[PDB]
Formats: C-alpha cells, structure tokens, sequence
C-alpha cells in the first residue's frame, strides 16, 4: 500500500542549525512520526543529519530536495540521498519524464519512495508551474508514481490533482499556515499536511502542533 | 562587467568522492580557473568541499544546485551556499519571478552571482522546459539577471537565447560532449562551455581538456 503518517501531520523542519532543529523536533516528537528535511538544514549541517533524525526520533524522513536536474545527475542525487538514510525524496516533474524515471529507478532499486511535486503554493508558481501541473500529475500516474505533493494554497487545484491521481495515490500538501493554507480544507483531498514555520517558529511549538491536530480531530 | 573564465572552459566536476574529484581537477588545473560543483559531490562529501576547491586550486566555484523552491527556502539555500564560499549559484527560472528574486536578493547582499537556467539539454526538457525557455530568459532580462545557462544540445535555441539576453549578458552552456553538444558550435553564442564526463571520465583528463581547448583555438 502507501505509507502511514501519524496524525496525518508532517513536520517541515527548515531550521538551519542542528541544535534548534533537534530541540524543536524533540518538543513535538509525540505528535508526528514523519519529518520533511530540506536543503536549508542539510546544506548547513551535513547529510548526516538525516540519519541522526531517524535514530533520535525513530521517524520517517522525506528529503525535500526538489530534484530538478538531467537524468544522470538526478540518479546520483537520489542515490546519495537514500544512502544517507532518507526514506523518500521529493522530485520536480517540470524537467520531464526521463528525469523522473531516473529517480524512480534508484528508489525501486533501494526500496525507497519518490514523491512527485506537481504544483507549488507560492505566487510565482502561476507563471509556468500551474499550467503544466495537470500534465505533470498525469505523467506521474502514467509512470506508476504513487506519491505526490500538491499546493494547499489552491484547494481547487489540489482537488483537481486528486482527481487525476486517483483515490489510491498518496498525496501530501505544503503551504499550510505561513503560506495561508488551511489544515482542514487541505485534508479534504490530501492524505497528510506539511507544516513548517507555523510550528518551528512558534514560541511554543508543542502547543502549535497540538492546536493544529485539535483543529483536525 | 561580467566574470572572466579562463580558456572559456568550465569544468563540471560531478565525481562523488573527494579524492577522485580533487585528483582529476588537479590534473586539469592548468587549463581552467572556474569549476562547477553540483549536488552529487556536495551531498556525498559535504559543503566544505567548496572552500577546499577554492583554496587548493584558487578557482571560481559555481554551485550547480538548480535552486527550485519557494522564495523563503530559495533565500536560505543561497545564503548557506554563499556562506560556504560559492562565487555563484545556478537557479531554475520555472518556479517564477519571486523565486528568482529571492536568490538575487541574497547574491546582491553578499556580493555573489546568480546564473539563471533557461532551458536544459536532456530529451525531457522538451516536455515543459523548452516551451517556457524564451519567457524565462525574458524574465531574467527584465529583472536585471546578467548570467545565464543555456543548452548546447540545441544551438538554434541557444542562438535564440543569446538574442533575448543581449550581447552584454554572460552565457555558459552545458551538454557539451557526453550529451552530444559541440564545443565550437556552442561558443558561437556562449561565452564559456561546460564540460563534465568528457573530461573527468576520460582515461587521460589532461589530454581530454587539452584536446577540447585545441579544437577551440
Ligand atoms: O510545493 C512545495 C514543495 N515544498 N515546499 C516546502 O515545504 C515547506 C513549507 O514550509 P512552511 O510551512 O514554513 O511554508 C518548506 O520546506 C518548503 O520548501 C513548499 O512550500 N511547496
Ligand atoms: O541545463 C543544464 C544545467 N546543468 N547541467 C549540468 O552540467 C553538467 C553537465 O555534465 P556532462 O558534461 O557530464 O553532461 C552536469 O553537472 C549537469 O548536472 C546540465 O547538464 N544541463
């Protein structure tokens, strides 16, 4: 089947120093079992931070690296990322099918997962990404992709995305909170929501996460 | 003005282990003063590898990170990358103007450079990238971007790119060699060519670089 995310809540840990990242994550460890780590933290502290999170919290790690290179390089990025212990990696679909397949090849070989990013939540996404979103999602479906990332800031787009990928596919959605996305509205189509700043920048992260979950009881 | 690249040749160092990368680069150090480092090497050996290259070879480093996130995350990636010593960073234009501007802001503050990736050389680029290429290039020009990356595999596209960005803009082009691009034809529009596998995978890297430069004099 597809992965099970505790409380349908994924923590986006984009703090850039190990101490704060581990500290804040520890404060909310009781509310989640899946953490999304991106380049802000990895480039600042090193790829070893991925294995550290998995061992210290027993959590699943999704590497939000928005892989967007040529096939050969994508394969290398994925291999290095999975070797570092990542359970899944987020890949852009805009570069084309060959670039996505290169990632799928490595994930299948190593027994990991690929999440296809279909559309982004920021304003700039309307320039080029929005118009290719439906076709990117269909491309994923045609290649057997089972995991997707869609924008929480555009509910009707997320809904359309779900229609394209089917009820079987696993869908997670960022842009909740700081970017304006609503937890409840987003979960009408997504299997899990991604939350970053609203939690890690709060004066009380535990309360922030607790409140979010309370909002979606 | 714009940066000066020795012999109009930029080495794409995508080997993934420090010893091999430093060894091969050392073998061809007499032919170049600018090296492009990407995620394959950085994720495998750490961001400190950037400062190591600058100190060991006295070269300029272009971080080929194909930055493609939301504005706030792009800003963080750029800051971390420039803090690590990178002279320039390659950014995707498909995520939109705000995502590009976030990178430009950090580069201006830290006195570094942003290279806008307009179109890619691999087959998959035809799906979505090629159709947005001219507009991405125009977006860069409208925002004052002075450095661009265009495909060597499609000379007519590269030529069109040069027309859009003007003669004053700095243009470098990957896809030369392994991907089928020709050195001479590419330099008809580009200020410098990027070469990876054709050099670092050759039996004699120095001979390979020496040959490329010879056939381009
Ligand atoms: O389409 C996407 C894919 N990923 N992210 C990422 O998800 C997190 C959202 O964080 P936020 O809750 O602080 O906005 C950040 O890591 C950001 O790079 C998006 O915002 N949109
Ligand atoms: O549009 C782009 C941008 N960057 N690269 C990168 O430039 C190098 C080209 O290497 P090659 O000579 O081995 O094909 C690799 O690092 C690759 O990720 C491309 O191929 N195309």
């Amino acid at each position: 089947d597809v992965m099970d995310v505790m409380n349908r809540l994924i923590l986006a840990m984009d703090l850039m120093n190990r101490d704060d990242a581990l500290r804040v994550t520890g404060e909310v460890r009781e509310y989640i079992d899946t953490v999304k780590i991106g380049y802000p933290l990895v480039l600042s502290e090193g790829m070893d931070i991925i294995a550290e999170f998995r061992k210290r919290f027993g959590c699943r790690i999704i590497a939000d690296f928005k892989v967007a290179d040529i096939p050969e390089t994508n394969e290398k990025i994925c291999r290095a990322t999975f070797k570092a212990g990542a359970d899944a990696i987020i890949v852009h679909g805009f570069p084309g099918a060959d670039s996505v397949r290169a990632c799928l090849n490595v994930a299948e070989e190593m027994g990991r997962e690929v999440f296809l990013l279909t559309e982004m939540p920021h304003p700039g996404a309307e320039m080029f990404i929005q118009g290719a979103a439906d076709e990117i999602a269909r491309m994923g479906v045609d290649l057997g992709v089972k995991n997707y990332v869609g924008p929480s800031t555009r509910p009707e787009r997320l809904s359309r995305l779900r229609e394209i990928i089917g009820q079987d596919s696993f869908l997670i959605s960022p842009g909740v909170g700081a970017q304006g996305g609503d937890p409840g509205e987003t979960l009408r189509f997504a299997d899990a929501i991604i939350v970053g700043r609203s939690i890690y920048l709060a004066d009380n992260p535990a309360a922030a996460a607790a409140g979010i979950i309370e909002s979606i009881k």
